This record gives structure tokens, sequence and C-alpha cells, in this order.
């Protein structure tokens, strides 16, 4: 969803800052009959203040639609608060208040780091600016890589001197839930985005072989890792080309290769030499010659740590 | 019910002011045995302050009673407390004071604008001053119209650039609830009391002709629709009728041709225009000559645009 | 129970303060082993402060005792809170303290006026006046008279010029409820104590001779009536002579012989006049010369009125 | 109701059977358009069998009525079945069979019969020829008159040599239940319909005189004694008037004089005589000349058996 | 889902009779690693009895899918036994066996049977015939056409001397419900298959036009209506031309013209001409020369009939 | 347990047959006090009948025991008819009786035949047969194997041509439940007992590597595969060297070594060959030699499959 759907720009003195809706002017705006000219004009719900764009109803759930979110709860208005907050921050431009709110952000993302922001041990509920931070990132205004300080959140299932690894608990939340039950992704983020020793690596490479066997190792090219079900990796090699696809209107960090499953890093690699989808995702779903074993053994030392 | 069933007058330095009854006071009353030369005289119940005239017995619920109110709620207190801030900003004289309490009100209006102003998002509970508004012009002290600003609230279904439409929630209310489970109507308020275009009058019809074509279009004169079930029509006649007739004690605003019912516009134009209730009723009872549809196609419309 | 069953005496400059106990300092006691010569005396639990004297376990109930009260409910705190606040506005002397504390008081009546006390439109939660007046006649400590606006307090269920009645809730009590859900009882208050019109007279006797026809009109002297179950005034009449049996150690209100249920008017005029119990008693349960109807008809009023 | 609401006529070999209708079946039919000239006629449903004429929907209740009964439980199958179990014993001709099933008959009667029938206790458990002589006198098919034996049943208050008091408890029923909550009626069959002892009439006398004061007692003619409040006594003799009155299209015994409230024996006599309802009524509402108590003293007995 | 998704065929002297899947078979095969040669024989899971073929995993709900049916009810079960009750009456050959299986149904429509079936005012609760011949009909082996005795079933909201409609509640089902709450259709079966009288058919035109504006009415050829929302008539006419087009592997009742909406009788008769699927689709959405309506004014009777 | 737990012997006619102990018996029993010579006496309650021997009160739960079962439970009962069915159909004689009871069991094997016997889709509802052999061969009389026809039960999660996977519910259990709650367990029995073709040992470790990978493959001897978790195989080690050592009072099937993990085949060899436990188990705590990969690619196909 855009940022368009949970503020809207009004400009103080020589500068925008950004306000969120009341689910009420969203519920008005969606019973109202607008003329095609204004589609993406703000809505004026008279009762409830200024509301998203016409043009947006489909972001949000009403009986005819799942597919959107549910702004009715207190998240949403969270969310929208999280969201003015970091771009209140920035002091935007006539010129880029469009570019900004056009921006479409994982909502997920912005709920998880509420999570953490209301939690008095998360250090995010002290570091007004660590919150600041984690916000313009995930909201893509920051150059900065997300790791793990600042990452979104979830719970910690493995901590390394070098990682952080997260499972997504998408399952439980508020304003946008995953819908299928069966659902699990973890996150990898780089506790500090510098080198890390072939021993922290081989850490991390060994739980990922024994307490994550059924799932790929892959990337989005942002900077941590995304463990997903193999049944996954298709829809994500989709998701992540269209995105690279966007270059016609882009950097793609593939990480590293000793972690990374062989044929995402394929896959991967062909799109930044340019290759089509096709002939990228062919890449996919082909038995690969088994490159040589970066850490072989590290499954069998588990097993006999285990047995011990 | 009377203003007189939630507050008693108390001059205070050259003017009255309002004040709200405690509902155990009305209790006491309720179990008072009174001279008949003191029904209209306010109660002394001794341990809850003062409490409405014993005259008015009937408006409050008893085991004996469920024609009444629901006096022994908070929302009572809320409703009392509603009026009395609104009379208290008159600073009525003992000349009038009588006059404005035996004020007969629609308590169903009142708890409605009492939703309104305690939700942070509707503006009522921001602008002291719409909410006065809101509230004089529901308890009879306001030449003003009510409009989409200032209606008495509800759910909105259907919102345009000259009108809001409302569903009457009354079977939820705490109050006074309607006992009829059945029970539908609604409201449209114009959003500015200014002449509209007939491309918005032509998006209300369609509305009305497809999504409520089972209610009837009507008005009781005080600028704005009421969407109601047409086997309820004849004693929404009854009673407009009795109103307008207390005239020997008063305009009436016939609205919109186009969009009122064709039979309540004449059911109404022949009361304006003089003729008895008998007579009246008559032109609501038979089927008429139809008049030049005013905008034919819209039901059409709607339909082809649902099937894509 | 007596008020030493609340608080104990702390002198505080030239004066006594009174203290409240916590339940769990009786609570120690209750499980105390204390020598014959202490048991009047306070007890320390070290832990939870003082504790009422050892000689007062009966008034508290155990998993032995239900013939006490439930001291470990937060009321029992309200009570004797109540207490003290009025104790301290006397500023008792070492002279008479003991004899305050032993005097047995009605908690029943103490835990109602906490309900009218905690009640924001009972005027005793306003006037910090009314509330220690209604207290000390409560206590003891007044020469006061019960009366309308110092009423223990219940349900009124019926309210005069000249009086007001209650229905007493015991059962529902916290501290000291009635066991027996059989129970009724009501209280009948003058609203003000000076002389009433037979008129006023007449609309209180047929209201108990329709409303409370099997229930026997009595008093215990102090200056209200009470209504009690005629297989109850045996009861009353021997708490009532033991009281003024005491008297050996204290003036009686006979109130209205046209109110008072002839026999009872009979037991305790034998009373005042001297006689013993069983002299007393016997008038009670014999059918006496039906003395001249004062109020004759009024029996016949309310039917016909009831049938219109 | 009429019997018509239950069942239909099947004929069977010389002589009709009568068959209940299925909750369904009434359910098809009341969302069926019938031709003007088959209201009458019995409904076929097609997928549940016959039902009840379109003409009788009134009796059943829908969204759009509570004036009704409340066909969809299985008592309006069990009261149904024990009408037919009845109509069938008759074995009724071609030429009353209508005349029978427009018979209009007490539901509450009805089900309080299933009530009793159904428990095991009771006799009617057992004599299915108890049974159906109650349910025959009930539903209008027998010239023997209710008496306690054959009573509709309720909670038995008060037992007697000559009379038995039953407590109509409408308000718990399936079928038809009374809506107000503060319904209270009684009904006092006669145990043998023969002369009674002074004695046994004295007894009756001082319970209602005692324990219902608040209550007029009255009766239909019918043969029992039914006790109401008084506030109700002008609609029994409305109904009771009506019935008399279709004398057009009924034998009427007032009862024991000494039983019976004064102005309803008044009111009757006034109507077996002749007089019209305005003028039978008017001895309803006025005071009337106490007649000579002809048992005095009832009650203070029963005052002093109290205290003692 | 096929008739080889509940039952299996078991060769029983000279034909072939059929046999329901446990519940629990069908769980073993799910879990079950077959040979590719296997897939579409019938699967042993030893403990359990013989499941279906590997190759209809599909059909059935697993937590990796929700488009199948959840037989784990008993639902399954009893749609299963109906579903053999009727094989079982054809006797089927080896030559059959196989066509017959593989025949695609409705679940839906096979739950409805059971629920009419198990329903003990319903006649097929009574008909076995009535039953088989209702199940045949569903099944695919019949020539007979569904008509109101032998509909699938739901609620009946309307019922004339030629029709019954119904309530499709597909959202209650246990076996297969639909997953969309806010589904609605509705069934116009004919009571009996002869020609219609022009008054019964206009009966049934108001009640559409009043009670179900908002709704298509359509068919799929196979004798009865079919009522759904207009922003479903795309999806009805997709699967429609499906089945047609599977011609190459076939008649169709196009009905009343006066009642089948316009644009789907054109959608359809476009399809029994011959044209190609966009050719007939084109015909669903655009505005069509109103054709002269056959009975006009039957709304308005019906909003005077209301309003009186 | 010991079968005498659960049946006591009773001679009738030149034979013994097995009667079930009442759970009140036995709790009479836990609390008598016996004569050191009559531990291993059967007690008797008096009032339940017979109980088991004294000396066996530690396999009974008490307040001060969770160490035993919950004889209290339907299941107790039920597994013990289980072992009298299945000993009765043996006719036992007076020199093996004693040998027959002292024989310990696993109770959650006996409580999950309960499962199966008494599921009608489960075979064993219906073969009293294959009941009967199943219950001999849990109870240690019958020579025969455990397969999957005959096994202890649980659900099923994985079915071949040669195998049948089950996960062992202990968790669920009444009798003797197992109370870890991270307790998972799996069981591997043959559907045949004869020689398996390689590509269905194949399909097996595939199953095992991809969705079992952190459990190890082993055996008891008796048969079947169990499947554990690597922190379990120490106990495994222990309890299955205690029973080969109760050898001085004994075949063991080391099964296909291309399945059984390496260290426990080594193990259970270095056992059957004679060694020491100390010695045995040191084969379980070293990284051995990989022996060649009997199937490699196995873990690569599935996760390409998976891919895909």
């Amino acid at each position: 969803a855009e940022l368009a759907c949970f503020c809207y720009p009004h400009l103080e003195n020589d500068s925008y800052k950004f306000i969120p809706f009341n689910n009420l002017a969203i519920k008005a705006m969606l019973t109202a009959k607008v003329d095609k000219k204004d589609m993406d004009k703000f809505y004026d719900s008279i009762i409830y203040g200024i509301a998203p764009p016409p043009q947006f109803k489909k972001r949000y759930n009403t009986n005819d639609n799942s597919r959107g979110m549910n702004f009715e709860t207190i998240m949403f208005t969270k969310v929208a608060m999280l969201i003015c907050e970091a771009l209140n921050s920035l002091k935007v431009t006539q010129a880029n208040v469009s570019n900004v709110l056009s921006r479409v952000v994982s909502i997920r993302h912005l709920e998880n780091l509420v999570i953490r922001k209301e939690n008095p041990q998360d250090i995010l509920f002290h570091s007004k600016d660590l919150l600041l931070k984690s916000t313009l990132i995930a909201i893509g205004q920051s150059k900065e890589i997300e790791t793990t300080i600042t990452a979104e959140g979830g719970e910690i299932v493995f901590q390394n001197a070098a990682f952080t690894m997260w499972k997504l608990t998408y399952l439980e939340h508020q304003l946008m839930p995953i819908l299928d039950q069966n659902f699990i992704e973890y996150k990898v983020t780089l506790n500090e985005d510098k080198p890390i020793s072939d021993v922290h690596v081989k850490e991390l490479v060994a739980e990922l072989r024994w307490q994550y066997n059924k799932f790929a190792v892959i990337t989005h090219g942002k900077g941590h890792y995304r463990i997903v079900k193999y049944s996954s990796v298709a829809n994500h090699a989709d998701r992540v080309y269209a995105t690279f696809k966007s270059n016609v209107k882009n950097d793609f960090n593939l990480l590293d290769q000793r972690i990374i499953w062989q044929n995402w890093y394929a896959f991967t690699s062909s799109m930044k030499q340019g290759n089509t989808l096709d002939v990228c995702k062919r890449l996919l779903f082909q038995k690969m010659k088994p490159e040589k074993n970066p850490f072989k053994g590290l499954s069998t030392d588990r097993k006999m740590d285990e047995v011990s």
C-alpha cells in the first residue's frame, strides 16, 4: 500500500507536515460517489476530516474485499502515526510530496516496528533516533541498510556475533495479517554491516542446515537474508524480478554466496547481469552442479552434539 | 419527551441556568404520593436533589411501563447534560423558561448527538460551537436548518458533493431504543443548504432507486429527507399532519420534487394548501399518473456497471 | 458488634484519634494464643499493626463461625473508616474512650451509610456535615433523631410530604449480610421531626394497608417506624425488651397510635409503664378489641383507583 | 387461535380424522401468494405436506408479527397432537368439521395440559381418559365443567377439601407466552362440582384476603374462579361481555357471592339480566354499599396465627 | 468433484455396487507416495479400507489446500452414502462404471439433499422413491428435470401455484461451504414442468422486481431459474459456456423470455445459435433496447399494497 | 507395568480365565495395611471384588505418585478388558499363569490398540482375529512380528508400498500419558514382513532425510523402526541394552542398514556380538567414517520437487 493510504499533506510554514486519517473518514469515502476527475484528490468527509483519494478504495477492506487492510483497528492509527512522525522529520517540499506519498511500503513491516516501539524492553521504545531511522528505512526514505538494531522485528530464534535471526509472525497482525495459517518466514539481519569472520558464518549455516533444512536461504538484495519455504521461492523470484524490472523508472546485494541457496544466487546473478525473467527462473528449476561445500561436516557436528 | 424530563431551572444572577436530574431523584418521585395541585411543580426527593414534576411519570419506564425512557442509564445523564449546556448558552428569562422546558424533543436525536460528541473522530468532539449549534437545532431553539455538518448522526451509507445519507441505528440506543427489530430508516441531509446541480441530484436518485427501491423518499419539512419503508408512510403522514395541525397554537419545506416520492409530495402539498387529513391521506393510497421521469435510465446504468 | 471491632485509640495531643484495623492484623490475632489477663488488651501482630482485643474473636467469621462479620472485605475497611472519621470529630478523652468503643452498633446500618456516602447522587456524598451527623447518630454519639435526610439508607419504595419508606436490602451486604433469603424489612423515617397533618398520615396508612398488609407496623422507640413480617414481631419484642431492660445500667417514642400496629402499641406501652416481659408479650398474642378505625375506607379507595 | 391453526381434516372411512401441520408447511404458506378465492382453503406446500388456510397468517409469528404464536417450537407440534388425539376420539362428520375447526381456543390452556400430560407424576400422564376429558373441555367439545382433576394446570399454591388454587405461569410458555413480565393470575377450580360447606369456603376467603389482597376474585362463568390484579378487571369485563354478546350466534355461572368480588358479581348479574356494556361496566367503577361481611375476623385470625 | 471422490466400485454378482470411503482411508492416501502409473488406481490404506485414486488429492482439503472439501465431517459420509444408494439402484456394468464415477457433480447440491432427506417434515424423508429421483437427477443419471418436489433444497422464500423460490444457504454447509460471507443465490424451480398461466408468471416477476431488484434472473438451461447478484452474471456466463463447449465430447432450456434477464437471454441464445464466447459475452455488457414490458405496473401495485 | 496390574486369574474348568479389576478395588488396596507375607497375594476389598497384589502399589498413581498409571479412567477398564479377552483365548495352565501375569508390557501400546479397536473405520473394529493377534503380540504372547496391519496405532504421516509411518500421540493418552509436552516419536512398521525393493526403501529414506532430519532412525529389534529425537538415542540405547542383558533369564533384528542411523547400527551390532554397555555406547558418541551413501541425491530431488 502507498504512504498515501495513511496520511495527507498539510503545508505548514515553508514545509509539509503529514496527518493521519481517521478510520471513519476512510469509511465515509468508501461510500462516496466521486467524479472521475477527482479520484486522485483528497476526499472531504465533512464529519471526520480528510480522507485518502477515492482511487485507493482497493487498499481498504470492505465486505466486498479482503485483499486490502483492516483500517478500523487502532493499529492502523498507530502505523499512520509512525509514518507521519518520520515524514515530519524530513520537512518535505512541494516538489517531492507526491513522490513520497506514492511510495509503496510493506505494511507488515510497519506494524512490526510499532510492536517494537511500544515495547519498553525494546530499544526503539527509548531511542527516538533509532526509531526514526528504522522507520525511514522501512518507508523508503533512507540510504541506510536495515540491520539488527533497526530490524522490522519479530521473535528472535537465533543470535550470533554477526547475525540475528527472526521469526516473522505475520499471522498475529491486526492491520494486514497473512490469511494462510501455514505461513512461516524468517529474516536474518546483520548486527553490523561490516565483514564477518568465517567462524560466525559457519555458525549461521549450521543452524540453517539443521533447524531449517526445509527452507531456502534467499534475499531481496536490500541487505538481509530471507528464510522461506522451498515451495515459495518461485513467488519470491517473481516479485524480486518485478522490482528490479522497475529500473526503467536500483542496486542489489546478492549477499554471501556461502549462505544464499545455490539456485537463488544463480537466478539473481543472472538478473543483475541483465537476462530475462524466463532465462533467470529456468536457473531456479534445475538441479545444478553441487558446488564444493565451503563448510563440510556442520550438520554432523550438530547431530553428535545433540546425541550428547 | 419534554425538555423538562432532563433538567430543572435554577435562577442564577439575572438568568436561568439548567440542571440535570439524578436518575435516583426520578426513581424517588415515581414512588411519591402527590397532591393534585402539585403535579406540575418540581419534586424534592430530599436525598437525591430535585426531580421532574410528577405529571411526567409517564415519560419514564417503570415495571408498569415500556412506553417511556430508560432514565437509569448513563446516557440519560449525558443527554441531560447536553441539553443543559445548550440551554445555558441561551441565558433564558423568567418569561420563557416554562415555554422552553415544555418543548417536546426527539430523544433518539439527542442520544445520537452524544454519540457524535463523544467520538474524537467526529468534528463535534472538537468544535464546541458546532456542537451547540447541532443541539440548539435539535431542541427547537434555533432557526438554522439541520445539514450534514450538524446532523443527528448514525452511520454514513452514502456521500455526495451535495448530500450525505445516514442509517438510523435506533435499535442500539440506551436511553430510548426502538423495540421493533425490523426497524430501518435513513436520513439524507444537505451538506450545504444551497442549490444543487442536476448531476448531484441524479447520483442520489440512482442510489435510492437501486439500493433502496423498497423505501419511500419523504420529508418532515424541516430541511432533510427521510428514507422509510413503504409500509410506514401512513404513520409518517399522520405524525406530520398532527404537527402541522398544531399551527393553531410553522413553515414546511417540501424539498426537491424529483427526489420526494410522488404521493408524499402530493399528500404534503395538499396539506400546505390547507386540505383536511382525510383529503390529504387519500392522495397517499391512490395510483397516480406517473409523472415524466426526470432522470430515465438511472437504474439501467447501475445494473450495467454492476455487471462489469 | 462493638465499635472496638473496627478501630483502636491512639492518643494524639490532648485527645484520642481512632485508627482502623487491617483485616490481616485481625486474621493474625484470631490465630494468637493469649494469656487470660490480656484478652481485653489490644493485640500486636508485629506485621500488620494493631488488632482488636482477643476477647472479640467471636465477632469475626472464621471457618468455625458464621455468626460474626466478613472482616476481609473492603467494606470492613470502609465501615471502619466511617466510624473513625466520626469519632475523630469528637475528640474523646481518656475517661470516655473505653465507654465509646464498648458501644454496640448495627453493622448493617453502617454499611448502608457507606452505600449512601459513596453515591454521588446521595446528598451525604456532598455534605460532610450531614454524613457526620448520620454516622454519629448511628454509632450512639448523638442526641439527634434519625430522620429521612440522615437515614441509614436502602431503596425508597414510597415517599410523602411527611415520610419516606425504605426497603432494607440486608441480603446484598458484604460485611454482615442476612443469611435468610426470605428476609424483608422496611423502615419509615420522618422527613421532618415535627407534627404531621392527618392527610399525610392517611396517605401512609393507605400504602401500608394495601401494599404491605402482611406486615406489622412497629418501632424500636428511636423515632422511626419499622415494617416487618408478622411472623417476626415476637423477636422484635424480645430485642426491644432486652434493650429497655438495660436501663439498670432510656426514652422510648411509641409514635403515632394510628399508624403503629394495635398490639405492638400495647406491648410497648405496657413496657414503658413498667410491666414484665411475660405480661407485655401476652398482649402481643391476643385478639384485642378492634379500636375504632381512624381512617376507614382507605383500602377501598385504593382498590377503586387501581380498578381505574 | 382456531383449532384450524394446528390440524387439517382427512376423511377416513365414514369419519374425519385430524392431522398436525409441520411447522415448515406453515412457514412455506406464510411466503405464498394466493388467489383471493383460496384464502380459506388448505394450502399445499408440496414439500412439507398440508398447511393451514392463508387467511390465518395473522395467527403465526413472522418478523412482521409478535401477536401470533411461535409455531416453530416442539410445543406447537405437541399441542397440535393433543388436539388431534381428542378430535379423533369424536369421529366428526362432514357437517360439523368446519364448525369444530373454526372454534377459537386458549392456546396457553392447551400448552399447560401438555405440561400436565408429559409429567409422570401428573395423573393425566396415566389416565388417557382424564386427558381426553380435560382436552375436550378445553377445546369446546364437552358439556362437562373444568374442575381440579381436569384443570389446565400451573403450580398449586393452595389446596383445600373443596378447592385447589393454581398460579398461572404463562410467562414460561414456548408456544404463546405472555410478553408482560408483571403478569400474575391464579385460577381456583372446584375439586368436586357439588355444594361446599361454609367452613371450606371460609378457608379459601381467608387465603385470598390475606395472601392475595391486591387481587380481585372474579370468574368467566365457566365454573371456576380467576384471581387477577385489580388493574386488570376492566379488560376481563370487556372480554367477558364480548363472549356473552356472541349469543346472537350460553350459560354463565356467577359462582358463590361470598367469594366473588362484590363489583364483579354486580357487573356480571347486570349482564345476565340483559343490560348494556356501558350500564354493566359503570357498576365496576363505583364504590358500592359494603354488603355485610359473611365471614368477619378471617384476616385477624391469620394475623394472630402468623404472630405465633 | 467427481463421484469417484466418495465411493469405489465392488462387483457383486453380475453388477457393480458402490461403497463409501472412510475419511481416514482418504487421510492415509493423502500422505502416500505413489508410482506415477498408479495415480488413477484405487489406493489401499491397509488399515481403513479402500481410498480414492491419488490423482484426486486436490479435491480434499489439507493444510496445503482450501479449494477442496472437508472430507472429515459426518456430512461427507452422508453424501457418500446418498450417492451409493442411488448408484446401487442402477446396477451398473463393467462398461459404464468408470464413465459414471468420472462424472463431476455439485457437492453443495448433494449436501442440501441430505438436509432434505434427514428432515422428517420433508417428503424425501418418506418417499424413498422421490429421494432416489432427486439424487439421480443431481448426479447426472436421469433424463428427468429438477422441479420443486425434487429440488436440491434450501429455505423457501416464496411459493406460487407454478413456482417455488429457494434461498441457497451454501454458507452453512459442512462438506464444502462457500467461503465468501456475502454470497446470496436463489433458485426457482417449477412445481410442475408444464405450461404456466400468465397470471402465475406475473406474480413471480413482481416478487423478483420488488424483493430482488438487485439480482439478475438467469438459468443454466437445466430447467429452473437461478437468481444471482448482477456482479456475478459474468462468472455464470463463463461456467455456462464452458459446459456448453463440452459438447465436443447437450440441450439448453432458455426458459420464459418474460422472466429471464434480457441480456442473459441474449448471451444464451447467441450461444445455442453457435457464436463464440467473446461474441456472446459482449451481449452481456451492453445496454440493449428495452423490449416492451410484458407486465407493466407490477412494481407500482406492490408499492401501493405495501403503503396500505 | 505387569499384566497383573489389570486382571486376576480365576480357574474355570481345566483352564484359567482372566478378570478385570474395578478401579475402586485398587483404590481400596492402596489404603490397605498388609502383612509382609501377603504383598504378592491378590487383595480382597470385600466391597469391590479382587484387587492386584499390594506389592504393585507403585504402578498406580496416588497423591504421592505420578510415576504410575491413571487407573481411575474408563481407559484402564478398556485396556484391562483388552488384555483379558486375549489371555482368555489362550486358555492358560496352572504352570504358566504367574509367568504370564508377571510379564511387563507397554501400556501406551495397549491404549493405542483400544483406540484402533473402538474406531469403526479401523479394521481391528471388524476382525476379532486381527485384534487378538495385535494384542497377543503386544502383551508378549505371540511369535509373530508387529507389522502395519497389527500396529499399535497412532496417526499415519506417510505410507508406502512397503511401509507405513506413524506419529506416536502419547501426549493425548488417558491411562498413562507422557508428561513432557515436547515428546515426539514415530514408528515405521513393514506392511508385509518380506523383502523390499530398493525403490520403496529409497522413498522412505527420502521422507526421513527431508521431513525428519532432526530424528535418528533406530529400532528395538522387534521388527519395526522407531523415529526419535537425537537427544533421545542415549536413553533408547540404555533401555535396549537392559532388555538384551536380560537374556541371563532373545533375538534382535537390526533391520536394513541403509535405513538405520549409522551409529545405532554400530551400537547394536556391537551388542549382538557380545560387547559391554560401555563399549557399545562409546560407538554412539563418536563421529564415524561416513559410509558410502546408498541413495545419493534423495534430498536434492525433494528440494527441487518442492521448488516446483
